[PDB]
């Protein structure tokens, strides 16, 4: 139905972005290519359809957009970490934290009743102590990272709550818009406004 | 019947424990809270039933609980061979090795016959080669780690065999209780009697 | 039928090459031990044969070799990646590169039509980024790896297109004999032939 032409956009504007990405940033590890790279994969299986179930007042639920978050946003959460000048043993640690958010995430669409609550609350306990050290971060470049967090990565829930995910009061192409949009935000918009400034900063403390 | 108070019980136990080794350990790396934070996720799933297959006479079998040992005991792993000061490339083939032993035994309980025979041949070599170079260690914290080796690690082989993974000499819920308490010595009474320890030899190669 | 005879020669070999790796190298981190041990654990999966799918023209897919490529050969592009003396954020990136050729080559063996396609074309597209910094390598050791890469690595996408991955032209056993001669030639003969210069060059820049 309508959702098709959703999954087909974004694998249209992550491919541009990939393509741009790659040729815009330096030869060596760009992680704006990687991030686009492992979305437009995403996309791609969620607009095949074999892995959809069957979600809250009829809706639908494609929980593997869930598990490629955790590969995804594990490399913008290592941009942002670093970008706040997290030590490395912090880094490793917001890293593991985003893998359960979303891991656990993946299950709270996937499965229903006390299960769906109790992966929620699970996830939503590892999301607080994984953006309370960059709520507060005391970074010069905290306040040009909390937009994207508070806008971006905090979106995600509430969209999944509304979405067949959670209570289903949004229909699921509604839901694959807004997911749309937000990885447009997270993933896309993110780098053509902090890339440079991540660049200058990567470059002076390593 | 009996074994959803086993996996409620686990559930319980390692969210109290994770919220213990948050609160009380350092506002970092904590390898303590992922690991217990890891099993809960682990015993949610298996209380779930989805991914429950048959074992032997009329057992059952929840290959995914090695399947999450392989996450959590790589942390463990880590910790360890950190203790007795391995060298990066040692620790890291020991990790893989974890991985190794946890995947192939995730392999072996699913599966029956000559597979199951196979893949548990696999995964015991590649865990005296895991264990080898640990208890052999010439480090004085040989001593201080080889009782959760050799109690705990080893204790699973053994309950495997007895369990429906293997020759289902033990019923299931019997399996679950013995499996939860060589969880709780090895996730939980393990960083209650080594955490000082180990995070001041820590805080000295590093 | 005569398949099975190809998954138990792999078995057999990889069982004596991963014996020989770890008793003939130094008893420290082994690649060459892990890649073969990898090997072994996806070809008895193979064997079992409940992870097989219709391929085309009436053949089979094993696409679970593909997902374990993953794992083996992000090992064997450390030490290619390594032994051209790249930088170790190039090298992070190359082993991003190779599990993302692994796992869309995954999906593009497992699905059917556009899908295959595509997941083809992403895949090709990550392995020409994958390998065009080997390639162009200025490192003197570039043409004792380019064996690898253009005869043994490049040799899969052509056994992809004609086995029933691809367009199935040939058999399904001639598949799996085509691949574990690739197999063969670059994760045991790499190993007996570049070991000793990779672990020297490997012994000066770490
Ligand atoms: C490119 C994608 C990004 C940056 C996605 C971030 C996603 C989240 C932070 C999702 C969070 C969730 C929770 C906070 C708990 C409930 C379930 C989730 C996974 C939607
Ligand atoms: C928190 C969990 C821990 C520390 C688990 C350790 C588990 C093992 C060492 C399991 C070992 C096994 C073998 C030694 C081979 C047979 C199959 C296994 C996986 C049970
Ligand atoms: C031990 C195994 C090795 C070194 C395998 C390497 C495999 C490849 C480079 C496969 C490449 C593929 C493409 C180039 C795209 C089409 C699908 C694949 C996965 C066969
Ligand atoms: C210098 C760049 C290093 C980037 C490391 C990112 C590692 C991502 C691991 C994600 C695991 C899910
Ligand atoms: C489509 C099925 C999705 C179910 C989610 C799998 C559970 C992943 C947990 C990862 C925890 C680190
Ligand atoms: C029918 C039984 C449902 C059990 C739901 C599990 C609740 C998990 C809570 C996790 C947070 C402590
Ligand atoms: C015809 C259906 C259109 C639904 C579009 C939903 C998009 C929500 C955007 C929310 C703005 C922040
Ligand atoms: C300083 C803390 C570093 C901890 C690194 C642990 C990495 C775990 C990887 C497990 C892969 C299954
Ligand atoms: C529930 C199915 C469990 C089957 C085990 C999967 C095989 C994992 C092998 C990992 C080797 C590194
Ligand atoms: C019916 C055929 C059963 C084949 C069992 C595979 C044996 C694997 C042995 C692995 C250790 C060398
Ligand atoms: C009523 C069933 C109780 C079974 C409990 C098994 C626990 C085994 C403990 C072994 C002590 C090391
Ligand atoms: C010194 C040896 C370090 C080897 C690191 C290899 C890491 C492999 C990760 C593969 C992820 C799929
Ligand atoms: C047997 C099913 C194989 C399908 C391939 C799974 C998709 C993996 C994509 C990994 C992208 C990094
Ligand atoms: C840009 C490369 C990826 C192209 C993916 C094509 C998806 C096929 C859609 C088939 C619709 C029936
Ligand atoms: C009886 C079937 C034998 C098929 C063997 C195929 C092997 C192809 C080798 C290609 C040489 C590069
Ligand atoms: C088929 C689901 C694949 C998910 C990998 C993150
Ligand atoms: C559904 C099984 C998930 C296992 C991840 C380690
Ligand atoms: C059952 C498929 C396992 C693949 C792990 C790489």
């Amino acid at each position: 139905n309508q959702i098709e032409i959703v999954f087909a956009a974004g694998i249209a504007l992550f491919s541009v972005a990939a393509a741009y990405f790659f040729w815009a940033y330096k030869k060596d590890f760009n992680s704006a290519f990687l991030v686009s790279f492992i979305t437009i994969i995403s996309y791609i299986l969620m607009l095949e359809g074999s892995l959809v179930s069957a979600g809250a007042r009829g809706g639908e639920v494609y929980a593997t957009r869930w598990l490629f978050y955790g590969l995804s946003c594990s490399l913008l959460m290592y941009e942002i970490a670093r970008f706040l000048r997290k030590s490395q043993s912090e880094i490793v640690f917001l890293m593991f934290l985003t893998v359960i958010v979303m891991g656990t995430g993946g299950a709270a669409a996937y499965f229903e009743g006390w299960y769906k609550i109790g992966f929620f609350v699970l996830s939503s306990v590892a999301y607080v102590l994984l953006v309370y050290p960059l709520l507060t971060s005391v970074s010069p470049n905290r306040s040009a990272v909390a937009k994207y967090i508070l806008l971006g990565w905090t979106g995600f829930p509430i969209a999944f709550l509304l979405a067949p995910d959670g209570f289903g009061i949004i229909t699921t192409t509604t839901a694959a818009i807004l997911y749309l949009l937000l990885d447009i935000f997270t993933k896309v918009i993110f780098y053509f406004d902090l890339h440079r400034k991540m660049e200058v900063n990567a470059q002076k403390v390593l």
